[PDB]
């Protein structure tokens, strides 16, 4: 049942592909409720609530708090010796995907603290 | 749309639920896996197979990585200042349930280790 070590083009490792599957997922989500938290900002600039500007700090605290804990597993397995191009290009995706996320959420958090409530 | 700070029964935040609503299905998971990993030991006691051998090692490797960082992430979820008695109660489960599964692992490792290969 083993994936030769040999093979280039795959996970050769069962709990590789299954958390990177689990942590693509939350990206996507994550990238989805950041979108979600960019529209809650709109209505915040008009509205000046102080709860609304409150919880989307809050959210983007948690998201950034998340991020931070991938991106040291995925630094982590990235350096790993035993590396085939499918798993190194995989990792190193994943880093790229996440410090790209990480900036996307300070800035909104910027645009949000800016707001005068 | 934003649950009152003042609730007692449920996750506050949209990003905690989406985090930690399947969680501990998601734990399930890794319990699965290494119930095949040990499942995998019992052929391996026989065989003496030095590939076998090597790959649950790497298969623990993996999943230890992953869950000394979720525990560490869980250990500080569980240190909020602001904390809700549902919130705090998911945390604390999350962290003991991650402790249970990196014992496991480690005595699985253990044995694995010690197949005279």
């Amino acid at each position: 049942g083993l994936v030769p070590r040999g093979s280039e083009d795959k996970w050769r490792n069962a709990f590789d592909h299954m958390l990177m599957e689990e942590f693509e997922e939350k990206m996507d989500q994550i990238e989805h409720g950041l979108l979600m938290l960019s529209e809650q900002y709109k209505e915040l600039e008009k509205t000046k609530s102080k709860e609304l500007k409150e919880q989307i700090l809050r959210e983007l605290t948690i998201a950034e708090n998340y991020l931070r804990g991938a991106l040291k597993f995925m630094q982590q397995e990235a350096k790993r010796t035993d590396l085939n191009m499918f798993e190194r290009y995989n990792f190193e995706t994943a880093v790229s995907t996440i410090e790209i996320l990480v900036k996307d959420l300070a800035e909104l958090a910027k645009k949000v603290k800016a707001v005068k409530s």
